[PDB]
């Protein structure tokens, strides 16, 4: 039986609810440049199939997805001025997860777990639960609760790194287009990655301020931060059971049968 | 070649805009209920799978597709009181498509389908067009276009009328998860369709006026507002063939080679 | 005594709520062409003219109306590009309708009649509508009523509609400036109507689909969708009694006294 | 020929844009408590009426009013806790305002005169206004000129207001419901006021400070902010002419043929 | 111990909060032009230094001051069309304040005295306490209290008025940069005005309406709408014992032990 | 002369901007709890004072600082459950940047540089400066450059951090209230600061997700994420020197004489 809500009847779902400690699960994407030799797709499909690997071993429901997040910017997605990257204002993207958690709690769903697969979404996505919370607090809800985390952030373990990073952690900004988001494709849609269009170039460097207009000359040419010349099949594979595995464990922490 | 946008480097999709004449089509659904038969993401796949259809045979391109409408209606959705259901407010949706079109403005794109699935959408997406077109006015571009359409309204001929609804045509708002767009999924996505949990009651029926809070006892149980018993894969195939090929010759109409 | 609210003094306001049933009534309309025979403000004269029959029937009270409505489309009343024609944006709109119910809702009154005379209002009026009632569920509020409905839905009877259109009927799509509207007009306003000065067209038809910017070419030059030749003070006094009494009607059943 | 935007086809607005130097008027009023004496669409008829005849001598055109305007305040109209009275949010008065004066800018319509009736309107319709024109610039449009006003500003002759204040003038944030407004209502629509019905309270008075929410003990209990016994019919014909003679002066020089 | 909320640690804040009655201060001002002998941030200096001897006196707290306040207006502070003056949108300003009201109030604070400084504030302010208690009231919170008040207004006395201005007073609707603000700044920042470069001009006069754009030659050269050539150290200290003395009064006698 | 905007005259601010490469900078702050031995307006009073040292050496004027900023986040700043801690929405704070920079750019400013001193700004920084740059844009302006830095991000050299930190410098995630602030704090305003009041609790860990609403228990109860037990004025001046520094060399090559 599926665990994607769309794919569920209003009476299946329903009933999920129904039983009381039902969570529920939102992916948050972007379509934005992933350089020569992946497609744009990326900051949604990772974190859906996660959600997808997490939600039937834990039995939770999973969300369609959100497919437009917040404006690339040059330090962690190369800068919104390449083609193709699609975004939207932060009132947008914030609306839509206010708006989402609003018609969930509707529903008497209680548990949530946003889970972040574009960099730059993270700050609109707490706005957007704020202003969702701050609401349900008007009418007196308050055990309306939210997980959220980027799936990167549970890969920890030194002796992964060390596999994927041999050369040093460089940091999950410099991380767009490399390495670990290769990986995971290679495993997952490799029919959506060509290893070989990889243009290998040292990792992108930024001075310690910002400017704008974004100047494109900053980043590498093909937009990528970080070179996925040695990503493969297998790294993805070690990346998907380490997420999988610590974001299930942490939800069974958080939100207890 | 993938048609769909996110399965395109960010290079080829450059080059596809580059080349003058570039299609592209988004489509909007809803996650709404869809009766005791039939999962809640259909007016996301059913526009999507036209969008693909219609896209392979003009060489346009599909934009990842809308996941959340307006706010269900009871007339035309059951409303918005059912589980499952999950709604947009009018100025989330409307940002949305106003911000899409600005990005795709910027890429350099000036043709757009917007191929809507959920009937409640249709003044919020005029509304965000309308903002769109006025922001690229004052960044003196004039010369985007849009062409916007619900994909049944181009199901006219009487005789194909006929086949489908031999009691009678009741309105494409009644039209709600009955022989249509059951037809259409017993076609494309059998696995989601469960024939034998359909409920046949009579065509709802309502007032000339509306009534707010809505009130649940005017919709019937189940949520359709007319019965997919005589739905059929055969007829799936049919309203596909007649809106892909209308569709094609509008767009084709409209934005000529 | 009047049934306007604006012409009343607030002690004669407070007492007509104090009995606990008052039924509030609101007019929206529009500043909008209506071809070369009529004037612009048809959309508010007709529906308030309506409301204070409605009012003075079944003793209700009558609000100042919204004289300005959403943007004119080319479908239903001729496009926006039209001079004359003064159009909100639809926050505007929503906004002006959830602030009107938050104030009316304040006074103690808890039930509302909303009576559209532009088409294009619906969905925006709607999305007030819903705010201003999430608004009162935050303080615990759940017994304010609103029904919405268009004058023109309560000419239903085919017999009216034999007499009203002796040489056929042919839709209520193309009843902008019409046959319908004008002889209200002649019956309640003859002053504003110069009947020799309709243009006598055939029936605006369209495509299923629509296109912006607007092409002007696909409205008949005049503004009007239809050819209101055949209007008459007779056929105006005939709806005006049937939409009066079926409004009544309906009232009395929603908001019983 | 009448003076009323909305009483035309659009055909002769159009000429008499065309014109090009056609002054157009927008009456702002609000739905308020005056008393219980008089009505509450005051602040509508009376800058409705004062734009008419200012119309009728200059040659000007006069759009549907604005029917509701900002929360009345204590100090200038009793306060936003009264019944009857009904107030808009200020962001939704200054996006009315916003939204008329970009679609008369579409009309090719330059000159607009902002006529205010309701004492707390005034910032709003500033916003409104320099929102508007910000827009304006956008679009390389710096030609459109607004005048804005308070009719009552237009009483400055000493004469004319001893005639009304033997006792002395003290000002027109306290001339709620009082002499001013009800002589003038005497002379426009004396079946609107009931003079035997005026409380005759001493003038309110109020400390150098405001407090919220507002406390209605601090506020005259019929509303009114001083009494109308001394109001008459030959008073208000006075004012009448003072303001209409001023302001077609000022339009003059402002917007010359 | 510090006056200033911004000088204490959040434990002596929240003890503050604790014991009851605690009364905050918010000063509310701009930066605006204010002639050619004076600074631009005037209007944030003096409330700010008029509530910090408030506080003292009266064991209140002072919150961080608002910096920039909304758009200069022609007839109050000479037009914002001038360099240096900084503006808010109102929708800006009203949401800081509404911000701030939620924040204080989540505290457990139920006093609150905004301190305006800047003319053209007052309505955004009272939009903003207005949203602020709204929210609260859907909470079913009643017992937060606003005072809000402009400085000067404490400046009534005859008596004091004749010793400030002994030739003749001619109203506060001149007062941006003259003899009241410049002789407070002579008494509290000396080294912030240089009396010497006073342009000693006729006080601005206008007619009763406004026009926009605003036109710079309606607005004295110096942006001065009166001169301060009379402007003295001790009007200043006259001007403030007296302010200090009103406010304490008004305040004990709002919010009392 | 000094170097804040506040302080100088409209006539000596435009002489500046007219001397054609003036820069302008504006601190970005917040009112925030910072432990039991800080006050709470921290992130103002740094970047204002590193602004301050910053403009006298390169030439530049600084801007009122804003005093509110986006909600304290656990792992940043604590969290926004803590008393005194005053937070702005998203919303406000993003429209409070933009309007600030149309505002600069219309006295004809074209640099600005963004000093923030409080974290979670920054994705609020981020759109306030793409929405003002969107519509100047519009306006044709299309030479304003922002740049936009946090003062922390200039003590990079790891020399300067061993002398900072001898026992070890454990990162920069923990430094809310802690060696670096409370240093910077003892150098400049150590009225401000008692040491003795430091809680030296072990440094705060969290797990890769956040939860809301926020659980106070995983905030060390002082509310700093680290212990400011070392912290010294030497410390505090070597990082003033190096920070001021830093920035001063960058601001002369992004935006050069
Ligand atoms: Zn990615
Ligand atoms: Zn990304
Ligand atoms: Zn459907
Ligand atoms: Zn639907
Ligand atoms: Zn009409
Ligand atoms: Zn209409
Ligand atoms: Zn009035
Ligand atoms: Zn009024
Ligand atoms: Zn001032
Ligand atoms: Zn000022
Ligand atoms: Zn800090
Ligand atoms: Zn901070």
């Amino acid at each position: 039986k599926s665990v994607f809500v769309g794919e569920l009847t209003w009476k299946e779902y329903e009933a999920r609810v129904a039983a009381g400690d039902c969570v529920l699960m939102l992916p948050v994407g972007a379509l934005e440049q992933h350089g020569h030799h992946m497609c744009m797709n990326v900051d949604v499909l990772l974190p859906t199939a996660v959600c997808k690997r997490v939600a039937e071993r834990i039995g939770a429901l999973v969300m369609p997805g959100l497919q437009y997040g917040y404006k690339s910017q040059q330090k962690s997605g190369g800068g919104n001025h390449f083609p193709g990257t699609t975004s939207l204002d932060g009132a947008t993207l914030t609306g839509t997860v206010q708006d989402i958690i609003r018609e969930l709690a509707r529903h008497g769903a209680r548990r949530l777990v946003l889970m972040n697969g574009h960099y730059e979404n993270s700050m609109f996505i707490v706005e957007g639960i704020d202003l969702a919370l701050r609401e349900l607090r008007y009418a007196g809800i308050q055990d309306f609760k939210v997980v959220v985390l980027s799936y990167w952030d549970f890969v920890k373990d030194p002796a992964v790194i060390q596999q994927l990073y041999p050369e040093g952690f460089l940091g999950w900004d410099i991380e767009h287009g490399g390495v670990f988001e290769t990986s995971l494709m290679l495993a997952l849609y490799p029919d959506l990655v060509d290893l070989d269009r990889v243009v290998d170039h040292p990792p992108a460097t930024f001075p310690p301020y910002d400017v704008f207009p974004v100047d494109p000359a900053r980043t590498p040419a093909p937009g990528t931060l970080s070179s996925a010349k040695t990503a493969s099949r297998e790294k993805g594979e070690l990346i998907l059971e380490v997420c999988v595995q610590g974001i299930a464990d942490a939800i069974r922490e958080e939100f207890p049968p």
